[PDB]
């Protein structure tokens, strides 16, 4: 017979489970609903759901009250929302975590085997009619086609929000500390254990690699003076296993902590900046605490970077992206009264979703110059030629591409996009609509409703055959993005809960760690409480260039 | 100069930290106190501490109101206390965890390197005058001496509480799933990652070993019919790496999951019982869910054992030990409204403390027989000779030894005790009094006050030289135990917070997992909600023998 859970009968997070040979049961426990399929609101949840506004409307508010917001922003009405935005958002992420590439059910292995990435929704039963479930054509769209047909850039549609490459790279850099798939174990697994903001894209993702990177003196990290300026050490002085092209492995071949940070000046640039900082903070610490050994002058140094990072990501990175008028704010105490699990676990769906590849331009302008991908990718001399300062002032000026709308992934990288959908299929992630539900939204009723226009809409229908079988990565990118937004609705509604759940789920964010001692002295704490993007740079440089997550003017 | 943190100036969990060359600062953040050394209660904490009764008195209540308790026990006044006993107790355990053998400060490594055991109090600064801190003789008592002088059994003083060996073994068995030190990395480290009740003393502590133990069919574990009865499989059919003596490795040499469970009939016995059960539950599951594969019919099976175990430990194991009249109760929902981190981490201090070796008798009586250690230890034929039933009915009758008072560790095992203090010294655990404080008690003012008598008291003084330099393991065992208690005050006051913190900190105990689906169907849940000791046995046997954590009559 037909595996009954192939219809995804259970609603509102109700657990589906086969009983007997052809029967099934929903586990609406705390679902907030009662009944066979979890579709009977309890008195309260019914109130909640009736007095509950459209996610589309709440967005409207967050982006319109120039005045109401300038005022809510200068009063406590600020922390109250921030504290609200947090709790509510991250409450949609299961914690402890639930499934993986190998388990569509609760399990101890899933719980303890860090090796796995995790999922929010189970997978599409391997024995279901359609590869998506029950609806659609028994053959998903020719992956490579879709990619060129709808995601392939034509004319560069830039981010209406003012985003720039200075942001794009940070995004990339940052996201790699937790997103690290291995061809070894394959899709659905991850090298970057720890999951989250641990800077294991700096200090490396294993103890050894760290050590092989640490200068084991005054708690700093090795490095080298090239032109007077500081830079990461070369693999000739640090045996860290990199991925550079069989070229001049000795010099110019730097060791960073993130195996791939050599394939792009941006990622190396940043890797540099942070490293610059790290040692920079060591200098600071060692003064307040001379007696301090190497390890302490290292652990404390690290943590201060987890602070500054988690800090910048929310109050500036997230800010720019969101476009909200409400001043996002990083303050662990906002949850000290809430029920929250201080632990995160990267999710495959989060992974796929964070693919902002369309942010990347056509070419990379650096002042009067104008490097092509070919001359940019794997390039080397560029970082140490131009110098941090000037090379930042360059990305802080060249605009980023719009993530939403569709058709904006440059052809060079366009290959990625295809492997995402290919992998998405590997993993067996349920359909867009199925994920729209779990993140508090309604399923799109028609392809037309999904995209502002009618062209792609129809063409897409004569492919998947039903809005209900649309895929995850395609729908996210192909969704009519918000008015003047950098990307569609579903992007933030699905993105936020993952991002914050893990952004604040970091141990340092808990009451147990959030103390001045955890950063040895006030200086440490105040560094985490004062981190700026403009500071991460200008404090570790010779000169202060223009720097921001958005183009000037 | 003198490392200022050698006096342990900071009070109530205040973090001590060197500033400059000879200065220090206390971090009373949320200490509940303000000031230089954290000794100024805030309005509230001052109320709390004044309206706060003696721990010695609360014990008095929990052990006296025959009537008041029979009534509090039959009403909600029960869950309210149980829910109170939990929260309050486990609030004394840092979570996320704090230090290790290598870090006397907060650190990311400490956070993520599961390899480490963790500590509550930092260590005794390696550069302090006395090896204990500031007070005492610069030479700790000759370890081996103490052991024979005060802990070495003379006349067998049995547990006044009625405890039996049926309990003693469970205690041992159970505790080894999280206590597994390696000579490899050495003291302060642990093989048993996962920390806590994961039954990694059954399913093994690594994926491989599990697999090599799993019969990969109908989700059961391999086994062998010896005399009609089921038993663990031999290493001849399961390559699991054991520790048996170079004898008859083929037969009689069983594989269990806990490398050492062969060195004692009790531990093997239990290993058997549980295994019997596991498969037993598989049979049950597979009926409710035939479609279910191997992995599911295994993970679900496991979890049901984590339930039944966590269950029995609290409502029966803990019960007997405590001696309270309040009916301890296992119900995860009692914390669903509290702020609690669903994660535990074994602590070196917890380790040392759980050494109830004095529970072990002089000899082991099995009916009219009466085996000597020599003929009991590493014995083999015994388990399969007598049979579970009869061999349980034997331990459920022979009394256990009193853990407290002092002088009760049989000579054969008496060697252990010496390595505990030796290791305690290896680790550099602060003095008893220092630990008495952190667990809400007052430091003993004199050696005399510590032990009911005056003999040991004085003799102990002309050794350590000050009650303030007394050690951890010695003080715990040498403390005047409560009136008719199985052990002293400090034992429960320090034991409980660790035991529950981790007993309920198990992922299954959280709202996210605590659902009937996590055990596939109600049957699973009701198994966890109904686990008895009398059932773990009699349900997996031919006959129902006498079984309990205390001797009959
Ligand atoms: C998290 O989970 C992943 C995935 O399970 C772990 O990685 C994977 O680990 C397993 C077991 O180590 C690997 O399985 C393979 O199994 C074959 C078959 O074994 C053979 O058949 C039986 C086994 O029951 C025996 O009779 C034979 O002697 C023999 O063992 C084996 O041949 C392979 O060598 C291998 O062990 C799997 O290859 C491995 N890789 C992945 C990603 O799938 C991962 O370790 C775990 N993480 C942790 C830390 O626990
Ligand atoms: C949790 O922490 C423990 C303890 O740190 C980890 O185990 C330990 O890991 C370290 C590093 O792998 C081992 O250190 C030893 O270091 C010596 C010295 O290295 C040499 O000197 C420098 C290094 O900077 C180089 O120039 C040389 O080439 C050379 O590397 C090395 O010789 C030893 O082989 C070893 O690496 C330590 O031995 C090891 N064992 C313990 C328990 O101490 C543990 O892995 C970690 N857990 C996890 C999963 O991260
Ligand atoms: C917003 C983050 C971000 C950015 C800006 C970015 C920018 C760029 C970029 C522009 C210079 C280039 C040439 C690439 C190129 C690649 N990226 Co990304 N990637 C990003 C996030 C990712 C993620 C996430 C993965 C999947 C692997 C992982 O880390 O788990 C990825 C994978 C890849 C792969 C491997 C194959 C695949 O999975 O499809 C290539 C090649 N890329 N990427
Ligand atoms: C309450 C639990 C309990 C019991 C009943 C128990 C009963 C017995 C027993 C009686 C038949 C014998 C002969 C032993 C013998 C030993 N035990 Co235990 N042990 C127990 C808990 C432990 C712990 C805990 C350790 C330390 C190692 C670890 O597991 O981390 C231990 C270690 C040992 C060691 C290794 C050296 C050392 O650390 O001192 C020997 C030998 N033993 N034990
Ligand atoms: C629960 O959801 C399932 C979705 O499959 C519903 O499906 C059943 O009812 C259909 C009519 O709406 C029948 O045509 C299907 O044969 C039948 N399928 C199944 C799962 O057996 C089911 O009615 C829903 N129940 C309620 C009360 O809404
Ligand atoms: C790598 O990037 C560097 C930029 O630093 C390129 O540098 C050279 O080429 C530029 C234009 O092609 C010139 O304007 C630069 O002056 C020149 N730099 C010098 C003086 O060495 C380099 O060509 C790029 N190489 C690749 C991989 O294409
Ligand atoms: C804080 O605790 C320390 C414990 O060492 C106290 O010690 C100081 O005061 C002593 C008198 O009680 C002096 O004799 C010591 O030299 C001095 N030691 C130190 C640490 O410098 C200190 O007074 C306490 N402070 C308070 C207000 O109680
Ligand atoms: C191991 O324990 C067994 C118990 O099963 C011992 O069994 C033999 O010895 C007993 C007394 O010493 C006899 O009463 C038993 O009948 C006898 N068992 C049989 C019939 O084989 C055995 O001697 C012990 N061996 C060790 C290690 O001392
Ligand atoms: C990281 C990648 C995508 C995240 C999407 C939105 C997150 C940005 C700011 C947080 C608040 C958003 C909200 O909660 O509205
Ligand atoms: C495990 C080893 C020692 C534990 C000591 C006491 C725990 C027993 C019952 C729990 C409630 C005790 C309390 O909270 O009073
Ligand atoms: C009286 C409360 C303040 C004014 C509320 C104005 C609501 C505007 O309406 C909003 O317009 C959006 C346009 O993008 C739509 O997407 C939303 O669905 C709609 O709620
Ligand atoms: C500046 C000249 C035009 C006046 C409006 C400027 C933009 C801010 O006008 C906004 O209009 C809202 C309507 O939704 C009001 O509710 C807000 O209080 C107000 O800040
Ligand atoms: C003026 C807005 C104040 C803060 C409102 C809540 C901020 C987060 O926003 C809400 O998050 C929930 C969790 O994903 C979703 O169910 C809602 O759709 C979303 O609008
Ligand atoms: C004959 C030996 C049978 C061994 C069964 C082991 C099942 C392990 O489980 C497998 O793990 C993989 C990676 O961890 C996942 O990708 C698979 O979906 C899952 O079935
Ligand atoms: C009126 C409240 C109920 C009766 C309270 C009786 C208190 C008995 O007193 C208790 O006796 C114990 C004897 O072991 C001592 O250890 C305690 O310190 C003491 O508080
Ligand atoms: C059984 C004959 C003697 C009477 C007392 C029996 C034991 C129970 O007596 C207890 O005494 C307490 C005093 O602390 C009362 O507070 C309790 O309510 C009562 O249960
Ligand atoms: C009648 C008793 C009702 C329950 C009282 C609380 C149960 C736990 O007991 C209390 O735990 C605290 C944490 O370790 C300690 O500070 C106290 O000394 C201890 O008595
Ligand atoms: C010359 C190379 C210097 C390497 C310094 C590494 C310091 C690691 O730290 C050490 O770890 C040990 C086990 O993990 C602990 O037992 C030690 O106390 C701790 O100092």
């Amino acid at each position: 017979p037909v595996n009954p859970c192939c219809y995804y009968p259970c609603q509102h997070q109700g657990i589906c489970v086969r009983f007997g040979l052809d029967r099934y049961q929903c586990d609406c426990t705390r679902t907030g609903y009662s009944g066979p399929n979890c579709t009977i609101p309890e008195i309260w949840t019914w109130l909640r759901t009736t007095l509950r506004p459209s996610p589309s409307f709440i967005h409207f508010l967050l982006t319109h009250g120039r005045w109401l917001w300038d005022f809510v922003n200068a009063t406590f009405i600020r922390d109250t929302l921030m504290r609200l935005v947090l709790t509510v958002r991250s409450n949609l992420i299961p914690s402890p975590p639930t499934y993986n590439i190998a388990h569509d059910y609760i399990s101890w292995e899933s719980f303890s085997n860090v090796s796995y990435y995790t999922r929010i929704l189970p997978s599409v039963p391997r024995d279901c009619p359609t590869p998506m479930g029950t609806k659609g054509k028994k053959q998903l769209p020719d992956a490579e086609f879709l990619s060129r047909r709808f995601l392939l850039r034509r004319k560069f549609i830039p981010d209406p929000q003012g985003t720039n490459l200075m942001f794009a790279f940070f995004a990339q850099h940052f996201t790699h500390q937790f997103f690290k798939t291995s061809g070894k174990m394959g899709p659905g697994f991850t090298k970057a254990l720890g999951h989250g903001v641990d800077l294991g894209h700096i200090y490396g993702d294993n103890l050894e690699r760290q050590y092989q990177l640490r200068l084991f003196k005054d708690g700093k990290l090795k490095y080298q003076m090239l032109n007077g300026e500081v830079y990461p050490p070369s693999v000739e002085e640090a045996p860290v296993l990199m991925h550079y092209p069989r070229g001049i492995p000795p010099q110019s071949q730097m060791a960073v902590g993130q195996e791939v940070f050599g394939l792009l000046p941006g990622l190396m640039l940043y890797a540099t900046i942070w490293l610059r900082e790290h040692n920079r903070v060591c200098d600071l610490l060692k003064a307040e605490h001379p007696t301090w050994g190497d390890e302490q002058l290292f652990q404390t140094a690290r943590l201060i970077l987890i602070g500054e990072t988690i800090k910048i990501v929310i109050e500036e990175y997230a800010q720019q992206l969101s476009g909200y008028f409400l001043q996002l704010k990083f303050d662990p105490e906002l949850l000290f009264g809430a029920q929250f699990q201080y632990r995160n676990r990267i999710a495959m769906e989060f992974n796929q979703l964070y693919h902002f590849h369309p942010l990347m331009p056509d070419s990379f302008r650096v002042g009067p110059q104008d490097y092509s991908y070919e001359q940019f990718l794997f390039n080397t001399s560029m970082l140490v030629d131009y110098g941090v300062e000037a090379l930042v002032d360059a990305f802080s000026r060249q605009p980023a591409g719009r993530i939403g709308g569709g058709r904006n992934i440059d052809h060079h990288i366009l290959h990625v996009a295809v492997d995402v959908i290919k992998e998405s299929r590997v993993l067996r992630l349920q359909p867009f609509n199925e994920y729209r539900k779990r993140f508090g939204m309604k399923p799109y009723t028609s392809f037309q409703e999904l995209t502002g226009e009618k062209e792609m809409a129809a063409e897409l229908e004569e492919l998947y055959g039903d809005i209900d079988a649309l895929e995850f990565y395609p729908g996210l990118l192909l969704e009519k993005c918000h008015p003047n937004s950098i990307f569609g609705e579903s992007m933030i509604e699905m993105g936020a809960p993952f991002s914050l759940k893990g952004l604040l789920g970091n141990p340092i964010c808990s009451p147990e760690y959030w103390k001045a001692s955890t950063f040895g002295g006030e200086v440490g704490f105040n560094l985490v409480k004062t981190a700026t993007l403009k500071k991460l740079v200008c404090l570790n440089t010779k000169t202060c260039p223009y720097v921001s997550f958005h183009v000037p003017d």
